[PDB]
């Protein structure tokens, strides 16, 4: 018998504390992730910006529904800055929706981003895969011509 | 005594398993017309025919 090293007794309480925590996080970034990836599978060529607004509060509500324990974390942060991105989201909607969606508006907007695109299916998760944020100068080019 | 016409019990009871039948109906049929209604405000965006 000796002194035991409670050092490692609070190693282990603080893993598992953090470790339930993180659990909740990863529910609720599942949850995020899957919604968010639904919605934006589809083309929304006819589908108003105001039904991806609700859907933006959704998340929003979401993202307060967790105590202030996780909104301390770098992934509570970097959710708020999809929410922000999101917005932005809905800012390319417009152009989404805009009678500027041309064939040949599609290949110049395609030769700026690179990718490749099939029409029948427009799934917009490819779309902002490819990131608004990171490509918003040409994409901006490609709305103001 | 007050013997008692039964017939209008029944036809109670009778009413009542008709009733539950037509629930059980119209339960699938909002079922069926709520499906309808997903596939009906749908503006063409992404549905093939």
């Amino acid at each position: 018998d000796t002194g035991l090293l409670s050092g490692s007794e609070e190693r282990v309480q603080v893993a598992l504390e953090e470790l339930q925590d993180l659990k909740g996080v990863w529910s609720e970034l599942s949850k995020v992730w899957e919604q968010i990836d639904q919605m934006k599978e589809q083309p929304w060529v006819s589908v108003q910006p105001r039904k991806l607004r609700q859907n933006l509060d959704a998340l929003l509500n979401q993202l307060k529904s967790f105590p202030a324990r996780l909104r301390q974390y770098a992934s509570y942060e970097f959710v708020q800055r999809l929410l922000k991105g999101y917005m932005k989201i809905n800012m390319l909607v417009i152009e989404l929706k805009s009678e500027a969606l041309k064939d040949r508006h599609w290949k110049q907007l395609m030769k700026r981003l690179h990718v490749n695109w099939v029409v029948s299916e427009l799934t917009l998760g490819q779309i902002w895969d490819v990131d608004l944020q990171k490509n918003e100068a040409i994409v901006k080019d490609v709305l103001l011509v």
